[PDB]
């Protein structure tokens, strides 16, 4: 219907106030001091979980406007706390302080397009600095530590996290499963990953995640895409005897033929889901055939000639669940042979070494190592079943930030890489003065998580920032301690990526609110 | 739609005053001090009942935000009181008490983290101190008395439950039904109870308990899973014929096949059940057999070639009912034959003993013990048929916490084992004064209970539970004695189980609902 | 239902009061001094742009008088705003400024309708003057600059525009395409287009632009019309084992045949399109047979005899994506033959030598230089994607701006030729005294946007246009310098065309306003 809108100020003002709101119940929240957090439901019973991000997630904005805004950071929290894994409120944290200075600024009635620039100026500068200031990730006792970051202070989840690492190996995929009973099962299952997205997003599961999870998905591998019904349809006959679920694995289909009849013609009422064969050429084959044996099922090419229509299930492997995301599909565990397996291993195996070229080898590899990897599955035990819940969501945050986290390397945590750059900072000038004033509200913007932080403490943060930036080097304050020491003394350590990725998106965030003079509502 | 949210303290005070009120009526209720309960329907003329948890299924509050924190502590109740049989109301009595002390230690601003951490501790101690408190379970004498204490001076119950167990053996399941008359019928029923479960809810019956009971059920066994319509349809087509209701044990169903077509096609007008066949590989072979000759009628496999289609209604055995739960699906009496069953029997007691290995001895005997053990049930008369209704609720009850505080042994009643714990737990500390006031706060928490039933006397809880202290070794109060005695000596005696489940319940939900900072409504 | 009327200064108040809302928020946003701006919405996250012309959009006046008023503005400037490419803005200060005091000469009760032909009188004047003053416009580098001004200090989006448009050729097109990555990447692609309109908007795509653009679109090209489906239908058949989205090139479909049993019969649920082969005659079908080669498709004539209906999905050539707007459609990437393609054009090439005749000479160089031309594709990385689209949409702006601009020619820009015309224009009289006025209301009215920009400065925009107006030549102020300095020397210049366009359009909107007596709305 009609909008109401509003200019200047007063759209800024309610973007603040709804920012501050949602920001002041994430603020808290984070870091370890924070306790966590419960969320009511009217739908039903109370959610438990401990993230900074359910909590905006829950806050909603009665205002509009302030909603709206309230609404603009937490997506692009999201977003960051996406890549990151961790950070969603340090991120919000940041763009909150940085928020306010700009909106002060724009009282002040600078041009804000400065003060943008000199943000994302400092924001790049302070990049670099982190970068530089990194280092790369410690070893899995650091790993145990990492994990017990996104743990907050769960030791548990920080030793499944470093134990399940260390069985699949960092590299290795690592897949959460709620625990069959209280005690953690870890298992490693055999099985292949490979990177394959989901054609559809209507593929995609009911879960949250949108991970498409199948029970006993039957596997049917074809090199050729499936063009029309026709040739799907004896394979389909041999199904409709079947009825567990069916994953499909084909090179490509072609949408319209196959998808128009299928969607269209067929309900579905069988779980389907579709995924691309991995790799491409021959090598795309020779994947196919790995998958292939691992799933004990068999592949059907027209250059063998067999027919998908004649292929009846025995064709098809059977896994005993696959796990799908858009950027990979996993197969937990084919049923396979044993014997199979690992004959086909040593084949590839033999291959790679066979092959001269290093290009040969790396395909064959690469092939063998999926098969041999694995995937490692952890369940999570707990007392009750919404403690498990809540458990098994902070191991799987855990998991991903860890994982991040190794790669990247990890920095000093409490905020300190962020003080510390931002001292660095400061030196550096914008063009104009405008830009100054930008450029050292993003390093005010810096140093108040750390002070969040320290508030929770209870202690003042003043102090502490202060003792923070006079130190050189890696400084910080640990919360737990509530001594000076060296963070990576410490060991408490905050990832590299999730520092940058949050600052990056804050920043964005806080440009872009500033910047928005006007906001539109309904009415 | 919106949903107003409240932090910190409001959130929690509204929470704080939804349990009260719920936890005042519960408490009120709780201990045979308490006078039983009837709740008013607007729905129809009001429910007879004697349940504290009824109360609290009741109770709804209208704030969302106190009804939310009511459900809260009901949910968990329910689940304690599944587990424990018993001990809805102690969870709830327990989980209020820990509940306000945390909110005040919240409004205290000490870090909850460390009481829930504190409380958890000690939780842990206290329960340690439990088991190391209770004994086994004594003899029926005491089983009635652990009857009566379900039958909250129920002698009845007690006695039935005693009657009944004797015949049927602790072991062996007892089953309730409505009285036929004023007079209670105990009859052994002649069939076999097997541990399987529902394959689907959708089958759950209608009663509550969605336990799923046939009237006059006709078995069909199959080893062989059914896989589709067509093998089915045959049977079926005598089926038609019949219209008897009909349960179906199968090793499994393949559910698509079979159920895409039985739900998408078939109305299931008829009832219809479907188990999984009782154990596996030839063991399970053997329980179908046994199945079979109980039922008397008769199991097709493969093997033999016998062909479902062909298998006549005749096949298929009749049970006079069948009752179906999740655990477990039981016959109450299959039609069988006397001579059938029995003649079945000594060939496996043969069996038992001809079997050199304990394995298959063990699998024998078990075989052998379920025919031979039968089911026991047991019929409540009433004045009135509304009095039977809650006469049969009450036993039923009664039976499940006889059962489990049998097992489980039994602990001096009257939370005398709480109080006792306490003491003992008091000396322990938590690692920090938030955790160590949060583990006081258990304490307290556990000698509530014990006044609440003191307060139900009128008697000064205060001195009581001075005095129960005091006393060394099991130390109660007999409310009904008002007389101090030994609460083993007295025979009056709570489930080691039942207690600890409601305490680690109660603890739990408390906690959440400490660490609950905020909470979510609609609007 | 009833309608409100209003007459006479009532009338009038309620749109000037309308267009000065819509006006202010323009006015400010307008000029590289205007902050860019960000609108909210209640739908979703807010939207970010870098228009006047959003902040327009999104603005609605509750009031229906005012925001009939608003709607009239800006109906006519995104009609000047299309057709300049820029200026929308300004037309629509323009109008502000002409309107205002064209209401206050109604006030004056000054017979309107001469002051109208007074506009028009001195717009006419100003245009001339206009066209005198503007030239041609300048190289790249200006080129950049121009690119720059619509990038509004976008250094890249301006670079970009000069790069591609250097590659691509100024004539040739420039395409914009969402970037892969951050980096932007400008890759040519092969592929041919010709000025062809899309048959029905019905047809026209998703999105907003109504440009529609297929992915891998299936190209069937006929010289013949498509009378009716059953010739078609063969065709289709083959498509139904297709699936991929069809394009059709036809001479012309007739429409009531084909598209009345396609409209109706058809779901059309695979994507079609439909355009008219270029040319005409002969040519046409040189152009056809050039889209063939270039499509890798064969083309299929009554003259061969070729059937529709034998044509197979293999004839029908594929595209990599079409993007067809109703001025034009165009082929990004033919898959082609390399060599074929090639073959072709030399083919061409030396038709165009081979014919003696320009005119055969024109038609062969134009084909040939269709092919070569390709077309150009323009990626935008981001930060993030919402950047992107942000960018994105003001690098097409610019685009389109730089494309006019260079045919068009240069003027200074800031409004400094509507300053420098306006005091020629001033001695200029009209007919009559209330002509005179109004010729004087259009100067006025050129000259404030000058001031605006003044204003954003800061700086005083008497001094400013004063000082402007003493300067003969191209006189003008540069914001960003905010030194005085010759506009062409200063490379900031406006388009002629857009200026041109964008006077003309408000004082249109202008006349029209001041002629309204009434307006009516619903109750
Ligand atoms: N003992 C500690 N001393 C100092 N800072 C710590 C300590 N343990 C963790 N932190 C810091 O607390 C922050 C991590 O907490 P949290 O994960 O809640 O923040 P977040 O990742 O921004 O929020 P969310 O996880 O909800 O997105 C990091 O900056 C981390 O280094
Ligand atoms: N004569 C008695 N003296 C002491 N305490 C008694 C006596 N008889 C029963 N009790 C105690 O009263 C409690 C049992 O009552 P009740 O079953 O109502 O409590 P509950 O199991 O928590 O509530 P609900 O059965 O509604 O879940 C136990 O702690 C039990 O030992
Ligand atoms: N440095 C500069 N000095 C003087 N004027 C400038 C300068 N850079 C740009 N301008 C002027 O600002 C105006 C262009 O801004 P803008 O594109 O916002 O106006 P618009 O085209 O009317 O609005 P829109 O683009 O929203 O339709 C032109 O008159 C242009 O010459
Ligand atoms: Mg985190
Ligand atoms: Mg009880
Ligand atoms: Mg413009």
């Amino acid at each position: 219907a009609a909008k109401d809108v509003k200019f200047g100020n007063d759209a800024r003002v309610k973007m603040l106030r709804g920012v501050n709101v949602l920001a002041d119940a994430v603020k808290v929240t984070l870091g370890p001091k924070g306790r966590n957090v419960v969320l009511d439901k009217s739908f039903g019973a109370p959610t438990i979980t401990k993230d900074g991000v359910s909590v905006a997630r829950e806050i909603e904005l009665e205002d509009k406007f302030e909603n709206m805004g309230a609404q603009m950071v937490k997506e692009v929290a999201s977003k960051a706390n996406d890549a990151a894994g961790d950070g969603t409120t340090t991120a919000t944290v940041l763009a909150q302080a940085i928020i306010t200075e700009g909106l002060k600024a724009v009282a002040a009635g600078m041009n804000p397009m400065d003060l943008k620039r000199g943000i994302d100026k400092a924001v790049t500068a302070a990049v670099e600095e982190l970068k530089a200031l990194s280092v790369p990730c410690s070893d899995s006792k650091a790993i145990a530590q990492v994990g017990t970051i996104s743990a907050n202070s769960d030791e548990t989840v920080g030793k499944l996290i470093a134990e399940a690492m260390d069985k699949v190996g960092k590299e290795g995929v690592i897949t959460v499963e709620d625990g069959t009973g209280l005690q953690d099962e870890l298992d490693v299952v055999e099985g292949m990953q490979f990177d394959r997205g989901y054609l559809s997003p209507y593929f995609i599961n009911k879960p949250e995640t949108g991970a498409v999870e199948l029970e006993s998905p039957f596997i049917l591998l074809a090199d050729k895409k499936i063009s029309n019904i026709r040739e799907m349809l004896p394979v389909l006959e041999a199904v409709a005897k079947a009825g567990k679920p069916l994953l499909i694995i084909a090179e490509d289909v072609e949408g319209e033929a196959l998808a128009t009849l299928v969607v269209n013609t067929m309900r579905g009422i069988v779980k389907v889901a579709a995924v691309k064969a991995p790799g491409f050429g021959d090598r795309r084959k020779a994947m196919l055939q790995d998958i292939a044996t691992l799933t004990g099922g068999t592949v059907i090419s027209e250059e063998i000639g067999m027919e998908l229509e004649k292929a009846t299930l025995e064709d098809l492997g059977q896994a005993k669940r696959v796990v799908i995301n858009k950027d990979t599909t996993t197969i937990i565990d084919g049923v396979g042979e044993e014997a199979a397996i690992q004959g086909r291993v040593a084949q590839i195996r033999q291959q790679i070494e066979e092959a001269t070229s290093d290009y040969d080898r790396e395909k064959l590899q690469e092939r063998v190592a999926k098969l041999a990897g694995g995937v490692a599955v952890i369940k999570v035990g707990a007392a009750t079943e919404v403690e498990m819940k809540e458990k098994k969501a902070r191991v799987e945050a855990a998991l991903h930030a860890t994982r991040a986290a190794v790669e990247e390397g990890v920095v000093a945590g409490g905020g300190v890489a962020l003080i510390r750059v931002a001292s660095k900072l400061a030196d550096l000038r914008g063009q104009n003065e405008d830009q100054n004033v930008g450029i050292k509200v993003a390093l005010r913007a810096m140093e108040a998580p750390l002070r969040q932080i320290v508030l929770n403490c209870g202690e003042e943060p003043s102090v502490v920032a202060n003792t923070v930036k006079g130190g050189d080097g890696n400084y910080g304050y640990n919360a737990a301690t509530e001594e000076y020491g060296n963070m990576i003394d410490m060991g408490i350590l905050d990832p590299t990526k999730v520092t940058r990725s949050a600052l990056q998106y804050a920043a964005s965030v806080a440009g872009l609110m500033i910047t928005t003079e006007c906001m539109v509502t309904d009415l």
